[PDB]
DNA sequence: ATTACTAATTCACGAGTAA
DNA sequence: TTTACTCGTGAATTAGTAA
């Protein structure tokens, strides 16, 4: 499906929206139109894009699951390459329930924090609502496969695989954490050896900048 | 897009040596195909000029060829510009000397009637040759990837002169331009054009290591 | 115009196997 | 073990249409 959502976006320039026809997507990928017309009801079946089609042609949406295909395989051609892509996100500081401290406190993923990220990390994560004009660069990140950490699982629970990329918010060195099976939310989560609140004098709604490493 | 696939795959398979010691079955469960389908594979991508390879009963030696790493820089190219992620680059090469032929390319009125209307510049009639270093290779390989500035070839009763692609650049500070045939070339040498003689306004000898920073997006 | 169904066709895939 | 051939099968694609 990767070619089609290609020229989709391609189509749909700077948004994500693009009015097209099965034709035009035909001739665009140099096939014929009912192979197109094809491509496109099975990319809305499987979620990759929304849609209103009418004798008048479509109107074709590439949802986040569509564009992930394609920043995937742009992080996937940059590890392979060795492209250097580094990424800055600015956001909002945000509370919650506690629920980076019951993660990050299950002995299986302290194991591998000390292990592949050489660091005992405060029991919690920092939560950073990202802005919508950072948005794409939060698509870029979760493109790469960054430092993958083993899920597990305890009788009360399974816990997901997540990945980790050394990062700096403020200049202070910690790691993002997102899971490695993608859910598509505009939050990112931080752990540090460091307390961030504390270090560097952090309040809800603050706004931040974080430079993410994705080498 | 098999073929891409598979390329990309060897690749990274074999890293940053070009080079992949795999049989055909080890192909095909990396690609999740049958090991006949991987053996096909392989002899496309050879017959097609994207991998050489050296053959035995063993397994096989896969060596990707430049138009093979020009697959992948092309669609890493295509991504970067659909997406708007901005993918400049600096290249570090030595001042070379040739046998004095840039001069009368650059000069024929067809191309010099382009770099005006959309260089914006009457080039010194020559280009500097920059021989790229080794290591700034995977560098150059990523500008070639990338459309660059279209200057349409034309023809004469003599021949016919091919498309050529310019780069906006900076050679120490010096704005100029990377022209490049459309038609990919797979050297080692790139071109500079500029307004100015080159040699003289930031006195370059054969030899001089240079950086040269190469535009792939807006400028 | 279109979308997109069904049927024809083709050509990609993998089984079997020789060397 | 390999590489890599032939060839039967069917999944993928296109053509012909209907709406
Ligand atoms: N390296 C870290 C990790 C966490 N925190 C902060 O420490 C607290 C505890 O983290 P957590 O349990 O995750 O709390 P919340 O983020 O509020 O809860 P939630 O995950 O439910 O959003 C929070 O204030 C969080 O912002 C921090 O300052 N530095
Ligand atoms: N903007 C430019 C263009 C070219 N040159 C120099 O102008 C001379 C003539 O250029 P050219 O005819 O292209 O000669 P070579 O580069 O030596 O030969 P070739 O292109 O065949 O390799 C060369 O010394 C070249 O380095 C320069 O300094 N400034
Ligand atoms: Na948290
Ligand atoms: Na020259």
């Amino acid at each position: 499906y990767y070619r089609a959502i290609k020229k989709i976006k391609e189509a749909a320039e700077a948004s994500n929206r693009a009015y097209l026809t099965s034709s035009k997507l035909a001739d665009m990928l140099g096939i014929s139109q009912q192979s197109a017309s094809r491509i496109i009801i099975d990319l809305e079946k499987n979620g990759y894009i929304t849609r209103t089609v009418t004798k008048r042609g479509q109107i074709l949406n590439i949802t986040e699951k569509g564009l992930d295909v394609l920043y995937t395989e742009f992080a996937d051609l940059s590890r392979i390459l060795a492209i250097k892509n580094n990424v800055v996100i600015t956001g909002t500081v945000t509370s919650g329930m506690g629920e980076g401290r019951y993660y990050v406190a299950r002995k299986q993923y302290i194991i591998q924090f000390q292990e592949k990220l050489g660091i005992i990390p405060y029991l919690g994560t920092l939560n950073i609502k990202v802005d919508q004009a950072s948005l794409p660069e939060l698509r870029k990140i979760r493109g790469f496969r960054g430092i993958h950490i083993e899920g597990f699982k305890t009788e009360d629970r399974t816990f997901g695989s997540v990945k980790a990329f050394p990062a700096k918010i403020q200049n202070i060195p910690c790691f993002v954490i997102m899971p490695e099976r993608t859910v598509y939310t505009d939050v990112i989560e931080i752990i540090s050896d460091k307390y961030l609140r504390e270090e560097i004098n952090l309040h809800d709604g603050d706004r931040v900048s974080v430079e993410v490493y994705t080498e």
